[PDB]
């Protein structure tokens, strides 16, 4: 832009490039996202009155030199920058779950708006220095379509569904909560198959039991593996039998038997959470 002062690149996406700016004009310092339609504007338009304390507000947009161009609120840093940080002793289980409990109060209020993030991932979960977590990066999927990390992808994308449902954003959270407690991704994928195939893996493979119409999924293959389910204590075993049980509901394979956000934030995991003061280095 030219009224502002592009401080630092701050991150990378397929949908742009964020930089960390500052108005030359008011001083203040936001996160400007490069995008890389109409009903492209419907879309991003509507984000703006998207509002709720764990979501990234979205300041201004800027359409100009027919380029488009995004002003959030500035974050002070990401979730997937601090899971480093914490590596060595792990972020204290009050803060994961401080952080669950305000990451699922917002997909909450975006579920209830209809609105789906599709892409959730510890780069765009962004954290201030007063304990509150927020979702960023929205990334106005559903759009520009027709490197990549797949790590957190719901298993119905993997396979194909065309029409997936806000279940998809509580499975990519279920990973992320996993990380966050075993300081390892869950399904570190390296390819959809691979991705799906960790999954299957991990999870068993599914078939019309536990996962009614799978068989009929557009990418399912007769092929697969067929793969046992690994006991879940083994999945995450520092995570209490609460925090398990509602992972384990945030990770069942139909989307339909999938905890809803709403539902998540009235589950006995959060009976005691509290919200702690994370301690970074900025
Ligand atoms: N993508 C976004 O909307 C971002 S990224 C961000 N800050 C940040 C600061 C330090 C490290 C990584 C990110 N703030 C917003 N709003």
């Amino acid at each position: 832009m030219e009224n502002f002062q592009k401080v630092e690149k701050i991150g990378e996406g397929t949908y742009g490039v964020v930089y960390k700016a500052r108005n030359k004009l008011t001083g203040e310092v936001v996160a400007l996202k490069k995008i890389r339609p109409s009903t492209a504007i419907r879309e991003i338009s509507l984000l703006k009155e998207l509002n709720h304390p764990n979501i990234v507000k979205l300041l201004d947009v800027i359409h100009t030199e027919n380029k488009l161009y995004l002003v959030f609120e500035f974050l002070h840093q990401d979730l997937k920058k601090f899971m480093d940080a914490s590596a060595l002793t792990g972020i204290p289980l009050p803060l994961i779950k401080s952080y669950l409990f305000q990451l699922l109060q917002g997909l909450a209020f975006c579920h209830s708006h209809r609105v789906l993030h599709r892409d959730l991932k510890p780069q765009n979960l962004l954290i201030n220095t007063e304990g509150a977590i927020k979702l960023a990066d929205f990334g106005l999927a559903r759009a520009f379509g027709v490197v990549v990390t797949l790590w957190y992808r719901a298993p119905e994308i993997l396979l194909g569904c065309k029409y997936y449902s806000t279940a998809v954003d509580i499975w990519s959270l279920g990973c992320i909560f996993a990380e966050m407690v075993t300081r390892r991704a869950l399904f570190p994928g390296d390819s959809e198959i691979d991705q799906l195939f960790r999954i299957f893996r991990t999870l068993g493979t599914p078939d019309e039991v536990v996962w009614p119409g799978v068989t009929s999924m557009p990418d399912y293959k007769p092929s697969f593996p067929k793969w046992a389910r690994q006991d879940f204590s083994k999945v995450v075993p520092p995570l209490d039998e609460d925090g398990r049980s509602l992972l384990s509901q945030m990770l069942h394979y139909d989307p339909n038997k999938r905890i809803s956000a709403k539902a998540a934030l009235a589950h006995p995991f959060f009976q005691d959470v509290t919200k702690p003061v994370p301690h970074l280095r900025l």
